[PDB]
């Protein structure tokens, strides 16, 4: 039996995580200062509260806790969330959330596409190749002008037809760092619209690009246009719990009706999968999200975080740029997240990693938040002797 | 499009919950329960739980991702638990999954790589989440004589009678320890017996277990799944954290892939470590970790086997209790089975009608295949189950 497995292909990511005086920029999780990805204040006083107040660990719910799904709802969509027309899954992290999603729209539309951004977060198409379902990508960056080919975007999406899903990042794009505007965000919608595809949304870094609200504005202005969108959210990084694996699906719908079918499928999805979701980092969210005093805490530690990575972002485009006179590698201080890709072709990376010791993802994607101006320095003239 | 949903059928178990909750009679019972619970009708943290939560809050410093599948600590406090001596790491892959059920769907997913034509051998019965997850993938589900009704224990004769129609490739699920839904069990020579017929038959055993340390004692529960092991050079294994060690929310298992060689066991945990990262990335770190530092931890690991040890105890001479009083009231040995039957649930071998007779005129609740929850029996409802058993003619 066994014998027969063929060998599986490595992760572009986690690879390298492996394979790791070096300079780790890899991995997509926030570092401070001293390279230590720390448990936000928040999050302790949350689990320091809950070893207090449990009293058992019995099965709880199938599609999460209502606390959580309220939380959580709101967090996201704000005062547009529109409980009698919105379902929602507790999920094993935000990939968990994006498997769950894909399942659902499977289950309603076996003969679906996804349209995934050109480039995208690589596990999500080796999950749709294992699910084989047919990806259709669309123009997305632009290498020249390391933004946005938003007039190619509109283009391939005009293609989609009705049934279709397409696949968006809400905020902090991965791996680029090249975000849309509001206003883009509202074409984009006519376009959906015109078109009747379904959207799905990863939502994985509310909070990192320009605060938790302003990143949540794409999302809610497509919410309000489109009559049926689908959010896969992570807790991961804009909470710190990496670990715990917790996120969730929203499915909004048109009426009522379709809701309870929505929510009867996706617990049904949780139960042939693993049955129940994990409890632990759902309840540390739900607690911060519903203490007052902790949410005060913890949206002034993620707000600290941004602003440190922002910094970073002036200083790194300003150290290449004195190695440069004046010119192009602005593009870094535009880009809004934690990644952002270079440039350098695959050569010059694994050049840099085995001579400068640095690890970047193989398509020059730079993780910003592992870094600072003792390493930006280092890396400003690795990248120049690099060349091109 | 999410309209055009065909709609999916709820759990059951509340259904049953509501009934119950509804139901304005002082003395209803609800033995229905697929949890343990204690003398006070609560299902408790274990202490050494609750001394690992506390150590791992006061000593971890980051939450940041780590292993694919699993930490090391936690796989290997697993697989010595499981196979004690007989665990050879370099032939063993490891997987941490969310929940036991998570190890049987990652188990069936990899079998089903392996071998796309593979037929999966479920007992009569067996859990029920077993067939709908198959049904849910597709895979073709065959079914093995088990459960005898009359005597309520197993009809060895008919499972391998069965189990002989199985084909090289196929695979065949088997409860490790206390059989649920029914409580009745294989011995260890029965277990040698199906040894033989699995290795003629050439079929993968795939291995649930649940509830080691609720029947006889934990290196007695797994003992049937050490003989397999020894015997058979490939099979899987999927466990849970659940029940015995009381993290029912947490979810936490794992899956060990036992292979004939050290080329295999890469290929597998490769295989493995895909499948997780596929599905849900990185397997839930907290249960895992209270797992792991309970069974490292000697002065916890040892409170745990104790606790675990008491509770075994008090299942078991409630069995006793209950048998007695049936056997006080027929004035025969007929239900002496209730006090061989080993696990958290025992099935009576009462119909549909006689399940909604108890229930109708006792007030006492149970899952419609008469399967009751010896954990949620005490001095106050033993009497009055009793008498119900035996005035609908059980
Ligand atoms: C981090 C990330 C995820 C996955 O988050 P998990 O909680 O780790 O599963 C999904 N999509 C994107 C774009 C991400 O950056
Ligand atoms: C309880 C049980 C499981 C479930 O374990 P989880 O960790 O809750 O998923 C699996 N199999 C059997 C036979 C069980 O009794």
């Amino acid at each position: 039996m066994l014998g027969n497995l063929k060998p599986q292909a490595p992760d572009k990511i986690l690879a390298l995580m492996g394979e790791f005086g070096k300079i780790d920029l890899g991995v997509g999780v926030y570092k401070d200062a001293t390279g230590h990805t720390p448990i936000m204040r928040a999050v302790h006083a949350a689990e320091q509260r809950m070893l207090e107040t449990e009293t058992t660990k019995t099965y709880a719910g199938l599609s999460g806790e209502p606390e959580f799904q309220k939380a959580m709802g709101e967090l996201i969509l704000g005062d547009g969330l529109k409980s009698e027309t919105t379902a929602t899954l507790a999920t094993v992290g935000g990939t968990g959330a994006l498997r769950q999603a894909l399942e659902l729209a499977r289950m309603a539309n076996p003969d679906l596409r996804v349209f995934v951004s050109d480039p995208t977060w690589p596990n999500h198409v080796s999950i749709m190749n294992f699910m084989g379902l047919p990806v259709q990508t669309y123009r997305y960056f632009d290498a020249e002008t390391r933004g946005v080919d938003f007039e190619g975007m509109k283009a391939d999406l005009a293609a989609a037809k009705k049934g279709d899903m397409v696949l968006l990042h809400g905020c902090c794009h991965n791996p680029t760092g090249a975000n849309l505007t509001l206003d883009q965000w509202a074409e984009i919608a006519s376009i959906l619209e015109k078109t009747g595809a379904l959207p799905l949304i990863d939502l994985a870094y509310q909070g990192f690009g320009d605060g938790l609200e302003e990143d949540a504005a794409g999302t809610r202005l497509i919410a309000s246009r489109i009559p049926e969108v689908l959010i896969a959210a992570s807790c991961s990084k804009n909470f710190g719990i990496y670990r715990e694996r917790t996120g969730c699906l929203l499915a909004l719908c048109a009426d009522a009706a379709t809701r309870e079918l929505a929510q009867g499928a996706m617990a049904f999805l949780n139960r042939q999968t693993y049955s129940f979701p994990p409890f632990h980092g759902a309840k540390i969210v739900s607690t911060v999200l519903t203490t007052p005093e902790l949410r005060a805490d913890w949206m002034a530690e993620l707000e600290a975080v941004r602003s440190g990575m922002l910094r970073l972002r002036e200083q790194l485009a300003g150290e290449l740029r004195d190695l440069s006179g004046s010119d192009r590698f602005g593009f870094v201080a535009e880009h809004r997240g934690m990644f952002s890709r270079l440039g350098a072709t695959p050569e010059q990376v694994k050049r840099i990693k085995e001579e400068f010791g640095i690890y970047m993802v193989g398509d020059s994607r730079i993780n910003i938040a592992g870094l600072n101006d003792n390493t930006i320095p280092i890396l400003a003239r690795a990248i120049i002797e690099v060349g091109v």
